């Protein structure tokens, strides 16, 4: 069940999200994804941020060795973050990942943020004052490095995350281009649904993949308590019950009908196992309109900190 990408290779179309806050135990990470993997997932969603590579790849590594699956049937995913900017410095992370995870490849390396930090071990350097140190890079310059990471043979395929529109077209209108971004990453549910970023990514043969479909995980670091709780939507709870489902089920097949691959992060047996029955049922176009009426527009992730850098994306 994917979706080919426009460099050859194909995405499975349902993905395993991988993070959890710093306050759950790194054990966890290797559960889950092993969990993942029995229960049907093939497509895995890390990232340096998450902290989670080798428990990760180590659950891939272990599902591989015990004869479940093997390499080529594992879609890993992994992300350029936002200190690693400077073009020296993005093919040393990717390989320092791939230690990390013990892998020879990832199937997909993406730019994690457009907003670019000052290079460091910190994953967010501060100041004196507390405020986060931006960075300028122009960013056609980390793609080119991004470009040859893939020459190299480490990433099958390269995208980005967390672009707009107009950060999308300085990579398409980049001289010298060899490889169009196979996807954009970004935030995406039925309060936010993207409709006219799809639009463009789908006129660029560029695959949208959506991450927080389920409503996100509501961090406290980063999400408003009183904010909609997208699973509670009374919509979405209504056709869980006309369809005998759940409203991660409603929404995750939100997603798969309009050609989204969506992302799906649980670190529960259960929830893990009920994620992968999005397959099992379909969406009526009375269902699919109904849920199209519930964008407002509205984003998980809010940062008055970022809200300053240039290429901050929304
Ligand atoms: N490119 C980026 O900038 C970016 C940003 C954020 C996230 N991501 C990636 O996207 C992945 C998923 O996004 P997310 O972190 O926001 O989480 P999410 O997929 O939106 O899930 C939100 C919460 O819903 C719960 N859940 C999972 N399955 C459920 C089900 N069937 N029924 C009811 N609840 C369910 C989960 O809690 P339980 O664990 O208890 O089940 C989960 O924490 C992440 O892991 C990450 O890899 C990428
Ligand atoms: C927009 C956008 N642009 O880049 C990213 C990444 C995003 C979305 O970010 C999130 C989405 C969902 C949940 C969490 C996050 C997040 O924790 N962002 C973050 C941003 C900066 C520094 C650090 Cl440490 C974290």
């Amino acid at each position: 069940q994917c979706v080919k990408l426009n460099d050859g290779h194909f995405m499975p179309v349902l993905g395993f999200g991988t993070y959890a806050p710093p306050e759950v135990p790194r054990s966890k990470a290797l559960e889950v994804t092993k969990l993942a993997i029995e229960a049907g997932f093939r497509h895995i969603d890390s990232a340096h941020l998450y902290n989670n590579e080798e428990q990760v790849g180590l659950a891939i590594r272990s599902k591989i060795a015990d004869g479940s699956v093997k390499r080529e049937d594992i879609f890993y995913t992994s992300k350029l973050w936002s200190t690693f900017h400077r073009p020296e410095l993005v093919r040393p992370a990717l390989e320092n990942s791939l230690k990390k995870a013990q892998l020879d490849y990832v199937d997909l390396y993406l730019i994690h943020s457009p907003m670019s930090l000052k290079p460091g071990e910190e994953l967010s350097p501060t100041d004196e004052n507390g405020k986060v140190i931006f960075d300028i890079v122009d960013l056609c310059t980390t793609w080119e490095a991004m470009e040859k990471c893939k020459d190299a043979g480490l990433a099958k395929s390269i995208g980005v995350s967390n672009f707009n529109r107009r950060q999308l077209e300085m990579i398409l209108n980049k001289p010298g281009l060899k490889y169009k971004p196979v996807c954009n990453q970004v935030e995406c549910h039925p309060y936010f649904n993207r409709s006219k970023l799809l639009d463009f990514c789908k006129s660029k043969d560029i695959v949208l993949v959506a991450y927080s479909a389920l409503g996100s995980q509501r961090d406290k670091r980063w999400v408003d308590p009183n904010s909609p709780v997208l699973l509670e939507d009374p919509v979405l709870c209504a056709l869980a019950k006309k369809h005998k489902r759940t409203p991660a089920l409603i929404a995750l097949r939100y997603q798969l009908q309009r050609g989204v691959v969506v992302l799906a992060k649980s670190y529960n047996e259960q929830r893990i196992r009920q994620n992968v029955q999005v397959f099992e049922f379909q969406l009526t176009a009375e269902d699919m309109k109904a849920i199209d009426g519930l964008d407002r527009n509205l984003h998980y992730f809010n940062s008055d900190s970022f809200a300053s850098h240039p290429n901050y994306p929304y």
